[PDB]
C-alpha cells in the first residue's frame, strides 16, 4: 500500500535524474559520446524491477521526516537517494550477470548479451556506479549528512563486494565443493553480498537524511533489516529454480554455476548417502541433463515446502526482532518492507 | 633522481597497506576466505609497476608541505594516499585488460587470464576501487582534507570511466571505424581517459593534503598536467607497438582492438589513397597477418621519426606550461614527473 502509493512519483522522477546526469553535454559537447552512451546504459538497465530498494528510501524518509519538514527540495533530495540505492543495485546487477553467465534479467537479454555490447559492459556497470556520487554531490553536498551518505554507500559497496568474493570462492566452475556448502557459511555469505545493501542501506540513508544518525539506532535497525535481508537472498536462491520466469524475470542458474545456494545447503542436511552421489555427479555444471536431475532431486526430498515452511518460521522471527528492536523508529517503516518481502513470488 | 630517493620507502610501505586491510579478518572470522582472496589480488596486480603516479603524491607532498609539518603519522598519510593512487591503477588495469583482450602486464600473465579467475577479476577489480576509500577512512578521516579526498578520487573515477567510454564507442570490434580517428577524438579520449587520473589526480591529493585549495591553484597546476597526461598517452600508444615488450612489460593489443591509437591518427593524416586501404582492409583484426601490414605501413610512414620529434616538441610545449602556471607551487614538482615521463622507454 505505501509502496503502491509512492511508486508512480518515484518512477516519473527517473527522468530529472537521466536530464541530471546527462547535462555535462551542454558545457562540455566533446564527451557526448559517452554521455549518449550512459544515458542507453541507464534506461536499459536502471529501469524494469520492482524499485523497492529505492522506494524504501522515499517511504522511510515520509515516515521518519516530520511533514513540516518534508518541503519540495527535501523530497527530491529523498527521491534522488532512492535512484542512488537503485543505480547502485543495477551496478552490481550487470557486472553479476556477467560473472554467473546470466542470459536474462528483468524481462529482457542482459545488457552484455546483447550484440555489441560484450564485455564493455563492465565499464558500463562501474559508470552506473559513479553516477551515484554525481547525484549525492549535485543534490546533497550542503547538507549535514553529505558524508554520512557518502560513506553509506562506499562501506556498502564494499562488503557487498567483500560478500560476492565469499560467493564466487565457494562456488568453483569446474570443481565439486559440496563439503563447503554449509548453513554457517551460506549465512555469512548472504549477510555480506545481499543484507547490506538491499536492507540495511536504504533504510539506514533514510535514518541519516531524517537526522538520526546515532550508534544504538543504526545498530537496532541493522538487526532487523540483517535478518530480512537473509530471508530475502533464501527466498530469491528458492525462485532462482522454482520461480516462474515470467514472473522473475530472470533465468537460473545456481546449480550451473556450483553456487553455494540455500537449496543445495537444505539438500545436503537431508540427503541419504545415494542422494549425495547424485548431487555430486550432477551439481555445478552445463549440461541441461544434469541440472534437471538435481531439481528432480530437490523435488524428491520436498523443498519447495521446506522453503514455505522457512518463510513462514522467518517471518514470525522477523516481526519479533520488530517487536524488540524497531523504537523509537515506527514500527511501519520496517512492516512496510516485510510486507513487500514476504509470501513475495517475484 | 627524487622519485630513485623516495621510492624504497614508498615501496616497503605497501606491507603495512596489506596488514591493515587485512586486519579485519580478526574481529569478523566469517569473512577470512575474502580477505585472503584481497591479499591475492593485491600482491598480483598492485606490485610490479614503476609506481610512479603513488609516488608522484609522496613527491610532491614532501615538497609542498613545511618540512618542520612532516611528521611521522603525516607522512604515513601520504604513503597511503599514494598507495590509494596505486590501487585506482590496479582497479583501472584488471578491468582494462578484460576489456582489451590484453595477454601480459607488468611482465606476467595478465589476472584474468590466470586459470581459475577468468571473470571473477571483474570482482577482484572492483574490490581495489573499495580499499582506496577503507584506506582514506582509516588514515585521513580526521584530516581538515578528508572530504575533498574522496571526491576528487570519486570524480576522477568518473572522468577516467567517461574516458574509457569514449575509447571503446570510437573502436568497435568487427567494425571499420577510420572516419572517427581524428586529433580532435583523440585528445578528448585522451584526456578523459588518461590524464585525470594519471597526472591531476596524484599532485591535486598532495595539493589538498598540504591545505591548497583554491580553485585558481588547482585550475593551474591543472593546465600543466592534462598537457602532460596527453604526452603520456601518446607515448603509451607508440610503446603499444615500438615497445620493447621486456621493458614495457605488456603485449599490444591497439591494431587487433580497433583502437583510436596516436599511431593510427598520425597515418591517417600521412595516408595516400592506396595506404588507406591497406589501412582499411587491415585495421581492427584478430589476424597476426594483418597487424604486421599495419605496422609495415607506420614504419613506411616514418612514424616512430614522427613520434620522436612529437616528443621533443611536446617536453618544449609542456616546459612553457610550466614557466606559465607553476607559481606560487615549486617548478620542482612538475620537473620531477616530466623527467620521469620524458624520454621514457617504459
Ligand atoms: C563489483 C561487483 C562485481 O560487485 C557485486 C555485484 C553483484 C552483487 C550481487 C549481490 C546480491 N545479489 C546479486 N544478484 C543475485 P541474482 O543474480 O539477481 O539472482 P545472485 O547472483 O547473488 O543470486 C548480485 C554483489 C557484488
Ligand atoms: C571501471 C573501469 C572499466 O574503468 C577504466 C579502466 C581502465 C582505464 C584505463 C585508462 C587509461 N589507460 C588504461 N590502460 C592503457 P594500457 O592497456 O596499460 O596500455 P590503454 O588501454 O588505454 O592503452 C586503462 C580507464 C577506465
Ligand atoms: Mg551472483
Ligand atoms: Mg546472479
Ligand atoms: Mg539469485
Ligand atoms: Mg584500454
Ligand atoms: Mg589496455
Ligand atoms: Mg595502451
Amino acid at each position: 500500500d505505501v509502496y503502491a502509493q509512492e511508486k508512480q512519483d518515484f518512477v516519473q522522477h527517473f527522468s530529472q535524474i537521466v536530464r541530471v546526469l546527462t547535462e555535462d553535454e551542454m558545457g562540455h559537447p566533446e564527451i557526448g559520446d559517452a554521455i549518449a552512451r550512459l544515458k542507453e546504459v541507464l534506461e536499459y538497465n536502471a529501469i524494469g524491477g520492482k524499485y523497492n530498494r529505492g522506494l524504501t528510501v522515499v517511504v522511510a524518509f515520509r515516515e521518519l521526516v516530520e511533514p513540516r519538514k518534508q518541503d519540495a527540495d527535501s523530497l527530491q533530495r529523498a527521491w534522488t537517494v532512492g535512484w542512488c540505492v537503485e543505480l547502485l543495485q543495477a551496478f552490481f546487477l550487470v557486472a553479476d550477470d556477467i560473472m554467473d553467465s546470466s542470459l536474462t534479467r528483468r524481462g529482457q537479454i542482459c545488457w552484455y548479451q546483447k550484440p555489441g555490447v560484450g564485455l564493455d559492459a563492465i565499464n558500463d556497470a562501474n559508470l552506473l556506479e559513479a553516477c551515484i556520487y554525481r547525484l549525492l554531490k549535485l543534490y546533497c553536498r550542503e547538507q549535514p549528512y553529505y558524508l554520512n551518505l557518502i560513506e553509506l554507500f562506499l562501506q556498502s559497496s564494499y562488503q557487498t563486494e567483500i560478500g560476492q568474493t565469499l560467493d564466487l570462492l565457494t562456488a568453483p566452475q569446474g570443481n565439486v565443493d559440496l563439503v563447503r556448502f554449509t548453513e554457517k557459511r551460506y549465512k555469512s555469505i548472504v549477510k555480506y553480498k545481499t543484507a547490506f545493501y538491499s536492507f540495511y542501506l536504504p533504510i539506514a540513508a533514510a535514518m541519516y537524511m531524517a537526522g538520526i544518525d546515532g550508534e544504538k539506532e543504526h545498530a537496532n535497525a541493522k538487526k532487523i533489516l540483517l535478518e530480512m535481508g537473509e530471508f530475502f537472498q533464501i527466498q530469491d536462491d528458492y525462485l532462482d529454480l522454482f520461480g516462474d520466469p515470467s514472473v522473475t524475470g530472470k533465468i537460473g542458474t545456481d546449480i550451473q554455476d556450483n553456487k553455494c545456494s540455500w537449496l543445495v545447503v537444505q539438500c545436503l542436511q537431508r540427503a541419504t548417502p545415494e542422494q549425495y552421489q547424485i548431487l555430486k555427479e550432477n551439481y555445478g555444471q552445463k549440461e541441461a541433463e544434469k541440472v534437471a536431475r538435481v531439481k528432480a532431486l530437490y523435488e524428491e526430498l520436498d523443498l519447495p515446502a521446506v522453503f514455505l515452511q522457512y518463510e513462514e518460521d522467518s517471518y514470525s522471527h522477523i516481526m519479533a526482532l520488530i517487536e524488540q528492536y524497531a523504537a523509537p523508529l515506527p514500527p511501519a517503516v520496517f512492516l512496510g518492507l516485510a510486507r513487500k518481502i514476504y509470501k513475495r513470488r517475484k
